[PDB]
């Protein structure tokens, strides 16, 4: 119906609006994070930092998101945000975990985003999600994956003075 | 439990929760309304702009309080964020009238919430809402009742000439 | 024979001739426009400043795909411009419908171009078409659709005012 | 019988004197830490330097209140600084726990001067309490109880390496 509507199958206006209720969610996840790294009792203003900078950054992507939808002609129907698994995330080397989880998971809504725009001969939809997030995804998942190797090495989760030299030189 | 609690009863936490809630709410209609104003067949980009930048400015007084909460002692516990009332804000004028409906709402929650630390003889917090929450809602309904006002007077929203200019000449 | 060719189906570079001379017209059609708006008995400067950009921006589409075709091997064999639809396009409204029509008619060749280059398997060419095309007609379509509702609106074509405000506030 | 004096009762005038005092006490008590850790035998720098600032911050919170007690023409009764608890202070992370104990005890001594104000019907004073202390207090203690959180992870006492990289990185 709308005017500028061209190639945009219904199906991906539809992936596209769960794709940001996704990006959404993980924004929310790291929220919650971040603030458990506030926490006095757990007190590694780091970790907080850096996933904080990661809830923004998911936000940012959601916002980009909507930009499509409607630059495509596509509704955007936005849903509930459901909060996140976990109020304790219970250390450094767990969050950055379910980082990764959470991570690898809006990486494969987005291949599976992606094979849908091929299969309806969407270019520009393909090319966006190459050139806006596919690449982000695998830096991303690259990083917690080494912060991860990292924290485990050094003795974490048992070891504070782990998770202490981690915030400090690779966080801070 | 935790060491920096005092003077924090379990009422003003569990209070806090809600506001916190209600603040991601509010930002989450807010983008609602800045994104349907970037569509094609709405196009008043100083609107979704001004939404867009309300949004924001709620998930920061979201974040400031659960950073409240992380400081006295509490703990914050997360909730789904609901989705908008509406899809389609239907006009620049409703979208207005509906924002100023919202920031009524949580004036209002905040209030309760100044009188709840009041009753527990809670001084900080209720300094905090007092410097950070009141004033600022105020300020937010008083602009709101403007913006309204001035619309309704320009003649919207059957004149779309109405809206596209105060979109150009109050909100540019 | 071109000893630089490879990978280059002759379907290709006949393809990309087609979408050369659609460019030039496409640009020739919103310098007509462009100039229609500098009469002295319409009189609309912004518009006419924007289908001027508009037209060399197409020009440079245009010799963009020249390029292409020399680096990949092809010969740029030119065809007859043709002249534009009208000579009058009657108002702001009607000529930013025009172009409306004139950009989803580029936009859907090039997604058959895309198809072509898929169906042939040259990623070079697609990837060109994606980079370079693709989303600046996105978002072309996309503005002129912003325009189009905005001057409908506000009431074009029939208030003059309308067109004249958009000119100034919109255009300027 | 001060010229100035209007709606300051003689209660809150005592209390007033006496948070002078505790201030004092308190200022003085972070002094004494702060020359144990420039102890040869401890020789924690930054330690040292983290509780000399804390003292003379204390030092000035003394001084806002006596100004304020002439401001309101009440009248300023100086009494002994006793001498702190401790010579000996033992470690940094006791040296953190005390002071975390001592800064909820000045804490404690604001919340009561508030309700004290507010049972005089006081409002200046109560928003001198709230605008200088109140805030200030909740943040030193959340500061000192992440600090205690951090040395206790790190395995202070027992570990000196703890207690000599939370100097290092954390307070240096
Ligand atoms: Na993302
Ligand atoms: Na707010
Ligand atoms: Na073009
Ligand atoms: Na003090």
């Amino acid at each position: 119906t709308s005017q500028v509507r061209q190639n945009y199958h219904q199906d991906s206006e539809a992936a596209i609006n769960r794709q940001i209720n996704l990006e959404l969610y993980a924004s929310y996840v790291y929220l919650s994070m971040s603030y458990y790294f506030d926490r006095d009792d757990v007190a590694l203003k780091n970790f907080a930092k850096y996933f904080l900078h990661q809830s923004h950054e998911e936000a940012e992507h959601a916002a980009k998101l909507m930009k499509l939808q409607n630059q495509r002609g596509g509704r955007i129907f936005l849903q509930d945000i459901k909060k996140p698994d976990c109020d304790d995330w219970e250390s450094g080397l767990n969050a950055m975990e379910c980082a990764l989880h959470l991570e690898k998971n809006v990486n494969q809504s987005l291949l599976e985003l992606h094979k849908l725009a091929t299969d309806k001969n969407d270019p520009h939809l393909c090319d966006f999600i190459e050139t806006h997030y596919l690449n982000e995804q695998v830096k991303a998942i690259k990083e917690l994956g080494d912060h991860v190797t990292n924290l485990r090495k050094m003795g974490a989760p048992e070891s504070g003075l782990a998770e202490y030299l981690f915030d400090k030189h690779t966080l801070g």
